[PDB]
């Protein structure tokens, strides 16, 4: 759930690959 999260979303901002995971 990283797309969730804001934590990944701008952590990863180029791209929620995160997502993929949770």
């Amino acid at each position: 759930g990283c797309c969730s999260d804001p934590r990944c979303n701008y952590a990863h901002p180029a791209i929620c690959g995160g997502a993929a995971g949770g």
